[PDB]
């Protein structure tokens, strides 16, 4: 239980990268054209959208992917340009911290589901108008899947840390 | 009947990859713009679409493709990083299981055909609205073709397992 | 006149692949947006289109291209993985059969021309409405050209089979 | 005056390919959306377009590019699969013939200019309606440029044939 | 504190390039179609847009990326083409200057935030009409992030210059 | 003052290539959809556009880029073959001439600025209607920038010719 962990980790990482690059880019293509509210005011759709989804999902996840691999890049570089184990320790620690932080943030911003009805009260929208949504179920599914994958990665990293460190 | 099976399987897999990649990305490009219902309510088209096609076909099939090849990647990385036959056995088993599960799921979610009329009763739609569809026949054909290919793969894997199994 | 056959065959195949990949993807980009009928019913354009063109030409031709090269791939594989002439014979036979079948199917489904007026009576369309097509002449030209190329390939394969046959 | 010809010819060929590929694909992107006629009939815009520009320019020129290089491909493959002088001679002849034919056809189909007003009398269009055009001047310029390049190629090939002929 | 600076600089640069290339090309895809003002005049939307955002952030940042790497390219060239430390020093100086200038310009043109309401009085707009922006929050976040990264690069370059200077 | 010139020239050339191929293609994507005039006639927008911008900027500059590098290609070719300096002289001369001609043409066709209003009197437009423009402030910057770069290249080529010439 000290060798296969690395295989599983690398494999889930590549799995995640592939699923994020092949699919997500087009699910969120019609998020603003088919987001329609019930009113005549010019300026309510944009505001209610910006307030519902401030930071889209897929960009959060791209940022996650990138900022989760920087320690490996730093290791690659410091190895090409040349005490050593110390590096491994610190990079493992930072990896764990980043994973945990991003998972908690994912829970706090978006949640576990995506409904089909929002209610906005922003200006210029007159009191409490209703606004609809597109493709909610696919987005729910994608949310849950990525949550699970990130949890698996957390577990593996923690087991490795416990096995290695004091 | 113990050698040509591998060739047939590999060729079928690549055939499937190529078809899915080249063709089935533009058939499903106008699935929401040309999905039109008979009503004036703002919010019926989106809901009736989401309820008709929750998870599109092509994303199901991309996920299938990826999650069916992971054991080969695990084998690859374990052979690059270095009891052995045991690995072959377990990955064969997992391959068979995944393939069967995905085929059964494909039957249970979508079915064998795609009609040209859907009656929806979701909110905000008034009682039993009617809604139309785009390019049903191509989608039927694509369904049937992929079903057949997956069945062939199932048969080949079963024959291999039997030839090798106790 | 016993060797140049290979030259002509390979060159024709590559010619066909190039013409299909460079050109025939934007001609059929506006096939449903500029297909307009004369009526107010919601749901007549989609039905009359699906009935006129159930399977766009270009996907038929992509399928034709792929499913005609599979014997060469199987040969490549069985060679990398290792009585032999027998393989050549069977794959030649299968190539000829596939080519003939696809040509006949191409004649039976579509035809030799593409008119500029269709008449549909499908539901919901009330009796016998008129519908207009886009870019008919280019499609006619492309039909004829591909028919000719496939015929040339048929002739070459037949001559080879005769030269080799008993 | 027997070596620089090859340089000039290859250079103009690559120049032409580059220009075509880089530029032409987007000038002709809005040829049907901004082609507007003065009438209310459904079906006049499509017909008057099809009759004005049956075969677009850029596809003619792609076909021209391809069908002019086939002899070189044949020569390459035959030199890989193994007289040489006879082959060189026949392929030169075919190159000259193809170039001349395509130039004459280019003159006969399109012409030297592209006006900004067309007049169609086709069904369903009631008698002699007027139809407008988009980006005429760029298309005129592109026409003239390609005409000149092809003429240069003709001249070079003919000078070579003379220098070599009997 | 004289070695790890290199790895941090390189990694920050690559991280910035990756972010700018993967994400910030579709956020600014619908900046003019969903920019809507409250008036009937033809010509107010275009003018109020041009006056609000004369130079989109992403063009500025692409220019920044390119014009900051030119000294390294000049070094590469002058090396392939062949006193030397002098070159290193002058290019360090130019790098620092360019970075500082671009940061200050970024502060002066755009600012620290992007609001959701603009008020324009340009011709032809009659007397101070109101106009609504799209996706303000993502753009604010992007602004802040790039500001921070550029500041980090500034600090590292300053420390390097001091470690080496007189 | 006889070595660094080559470096500066190559560097500005690649700089120009990149700035033209990375961004300049999307600024001019909405040049005809958001070009709107004040009238009801069908056929005034197309005519007034064609008369305002006959030959767009970016295509002029692509043509410039290509037709400025042909002498280097001819040199590459004639050098792959195996009196020689003569080639260098003539190619330098042609480079200088082409650059100067393209700069002067750029001044004569477009100018130094791009305004926000154009009055057109072409048929069918009735008696000097007014027409508006999109993004009239990025295009000015792009104009000025390319003008400056071309001027730098002119100066460097002139200095080289003088240093080398009689």
């Amino acid at each position: 239980s000290t060798m296969i962990g690395r295989i599983l980790l690398t494999v889930v990482v590549i799995f995640r990268i592939l699923i994020v690059a092949i699919v997500g880019e087009t699910v969120y293509d019609d998020e603003q054209t088919m987001f329609v509210c019930n009113t005549l005011q010019p300026g309510c759709n944009q505001a209610c959208y910006d307030r519902a989804f401030p930071i889209s999902h897929i960009r959060y996840w791209v940022f996650q992917i990138i900022m989760v691999c920087t320690p490996s890049l730093c290791f690659i570089t410091y190895s090409v340009h040349q005490g050593i184990s110390r590096f491994y320790i610190i990079q493992v620690v930072f990896r764990n911290a980043l994973e945990i932080g991003f998972l908690v943030g994912q829970y706090f911003l978006y949640g576990f589901s995506v409904p089909g009805l929002y209610e906005c009260n922003r200006y210029p929208c007159i009191k409490e108008v209703e606004c609809y949504v597109s493709r909610p179920t696919e987005k729910t599914v994608f949310l849950v899947f990525m949550f699970a994958v990130s949890g698996i990665c957390v577990v593996l990293n923690l087991a490795e840390l416990n096995h290695l460190g004091w």
